[PDB]
């Protein structure tokens, strides 16, 4: 398929973390507003990342859900904390058409088939963090506080047998780094699975999206790089058409 742009919108108590620099905007930190222009500009997919607190994060995460799939028309995830199959299944009937699982998938991997089951395999993402120990790339939780001592090498090859649709492929090496996301790691991946990959952390310019399409990711995502205006999504377009990449233009 043609490669895609994701853009990603952290998330708390319905408000954009840390908001964005679109002057032009009512709310510059409400995220149907900020998704809505993004979907207008050239973003092929948006995904959601939320981190209320446990007493208002169900209710919250709904309303976004709710909001966004009324006046936004390309697809969108939702993620954040999804432990169980109600949680995604009422997520996704609400209106999302993707979630991504992460902590809860690695600790009970049949969840991944539960979703699938009911919901395809294309409605199940998940995220891997992933970083180098000792050599080796490993598996970390809780936001990338748990070295799980799996293999990420093993992991994603469970990933894609428990049904999974879409691997993204967060590299806590990159995270807070404008260096480029990391390609060794994506070509270590890429011939270990037929899923799609999504490229995430370490962007910093156009051409790093132009490595991780060569590297073999299918998708690249990328939040604060777009939202305070580093990279305009439109030149990326441009810039990634110009160098041989099948990305849409409108
Ligand atoms: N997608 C995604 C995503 C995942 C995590 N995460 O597994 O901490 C954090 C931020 C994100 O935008």
């Amino acid at each position: 398929l043609a490669k895609r742009i994701d853009a990603a919108l952290i998330m708390k108590d319905g408000r954009v973390v840390k908001g964005s620099n679109f002057e032009n905007l009512r709310d510059s930190g409400d995220p149907v507003e900020l998704g809505k222009f993004y979907s207008e500009i050239g973003i092929d997919e948006l995904s959601f990342w939320d981190i209320t607190a446990s007493v208002e994060k169900r209710k919250t995460m709904l309303e976004l859900v709710e909001k966004v799939a009324e006046q936004i028309d390309i697809p969108f995830t939702v993620g954040g904390g999804i432990h169980d199959f109600e949680t995604a299944s009422e997520l996704i009937l609400r209106g999302a058409d993707k979630v991504e699982i992460n902590t809860a998938a690695v600790e009970n991997p049949s969840l991944i088939t539960q979703i699938a089951q009911t919901f395809g395999s294309q409605a199940v993402v998940v995220y891997i963090a992933a970083k180098r120990v000792d050599g080796e790339f490993m598996v970390f939780t809780y936001s990338g506080k748990k070295n799980t001592g799996i293999l990420l090498r093993d992991w994603v090859v469970e990933v894609e047998k428990r049904g999974a649709g879409e691997i993204v492929l967060g590299s806590i090496d990159r995270l807070g780094t404008k260096s480029g996301y990391d390609t060794e790691m994506i070509r270590f991946v890429r011939p270990l699975t037929t899923l799609p990959i999504i490229a995430h952390r370490g962007a910093g310019k156009m051409e790093h999206f132009l490595e991780a399409f060569l590297a073999g990711a299918d998708a690249a995502k990328a939040d604060s790089v777009f939202h305070f205006r580093e990279i305009d999504v439109r030149e990326l377009k441009e810039y990634l058409k110009k160098h041989g990449v099948n990305v849409r233009l409108e």
